[PDB]
């Protein structure tokens, strides 16, 4: 078995869990929690942070025998690699890295709103810019069933997440982009995935359980 | 002839320059520039932005014949892959993913405060939290000449710019870490790297944007 670990919330560990299901990987989730006090105490992780014995302690993490991986991307590539879910040619590879990185910056932009207290006043900013960075993805993807081509790679697990996050934030965001919304319906079509969305284990409390009224409240 | 492209000021494209020079790649730097504070006008690029045919207009970028690339890491990996500067074994594979993504984090940490309005107030914090980061690296190298092992790869280049940038903020920061020092010495003393260092083609303005009152010159 393997061991993944993150906060009781969504966070980065999401796609990571999704990629772990598509590969039938037998993993376990050491879930850490933030103290429900007005001020959320994050010292639960801290207590173990250094005892796990990780090269660069941080959450999320994945331990596997003689392999304790850290850094969201570093964890995904590891799994994907063991299941041929990575690009094979320079071509599919340049697309792969561009996306891999891009989606991250994009993951940040949305996350910023939540990290910043003055969300409500700054929320519009992200909303107005959305379409531009959206059409870019829908154009790059184009007529492809999966972002890279006719084969599914780890990069889709990243994609889907960054696209669902914007979908729950604002549902109309994808209506003008048929292929993008269609992309999501295809992802949420994989047996191994659909089945997972019908599992006994999913959020006990709402999304963003801790931090940001964008879920916390 | 490949095509690079970034603001006149050093920025983050320092690693690509070094790698390109270490790999003897013929390249033409299409240097851009902005206006002065407060009007930080960056028109030249702004207009040119989309006509370049970049599927994801962003800076920096590299136009390699057909392969037009964006995203720092992507550009680095491309070149690094062209001349075999990468990890082969799963140990080297997993190793480079960790560091590559980690250094990016640290690189995001430093700049975030130089671009920050209260730099003169955040400064002592990063100082106090520098040794943690800096030790983590020294522990992840030990007696190895290169982070990956016995091969210089793009990681060592990316690790150089960061360790270099941090050795500016506080020149003594890495003094308590002897191997980190020998590393910097090691990189700087490479047949081709040295030649580039002491050239007439090494003159972009210092550490990041002029907005930041951090080593502007
Ligand atoms: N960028 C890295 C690290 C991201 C990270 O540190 N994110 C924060 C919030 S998201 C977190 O999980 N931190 C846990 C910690 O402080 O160790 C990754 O992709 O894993
Ligand atoms: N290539 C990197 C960083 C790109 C970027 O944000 N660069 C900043 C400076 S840090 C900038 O000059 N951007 C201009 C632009 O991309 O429009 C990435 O996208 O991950």
């Amino acid at each position: 078995p393997m061991t993944l670990g993150y906060w009781n919330i969504r966070g980065l560990a999401h796609s990571i869990r999704l990629l772990l299901e598509y590969t039938d990987s037998s993993y376990e989730e050491k879930k850490y929690t933030m103290g429900d006090a007005p001020d959320y105490d994050r010292s639960q992780w801290l207590n173990e942070k250094f005892k796990l014995g990780l090269d660069f302690p941080n959450l999320p993490y994945l331990i596997d025998g003689t392999h304790k991986i850290t850094q969201s991307n570093a964890i995904l590539r590891y799994i994907a690699r063991k299941h041929n879910l990575c690009g094979e040619s320079e071509k599919e590879q340049i697309r792969e890295d561009i996306l891999e990185n891009q989606f991250m910056d994009s993951r940040m932009q949305l996350a910023k709103l939540c990290y910043d207290p003055d969300f409500e006043k700054l929320k519009p900013e992200y909303l107005q810019a959305l379409p531009e960075m959206l059409k870019l993805y829908s154009q790059f993807l184009g007529k492809q069933p999966w972002f890279l081509g006719d084969k599914i790679t780890f990069v889709d697990f990243i994609a889907y997440d960054v696209l669902e996050r914007n979908q729950v934030f604002e549902p109309s965001c994808l209506d003008a982009f048929p292929n993008l919304k269609d992309f999501i319906s295809r992802f949420e079509g994989l047996e191994k995935i659909s089945a997972y969305m019908k599992s006994s284990r999913f959020l006990p409390r709402p999304v963003f359980t801790k931090m940001a009224v964008f879920g916390n409240k």
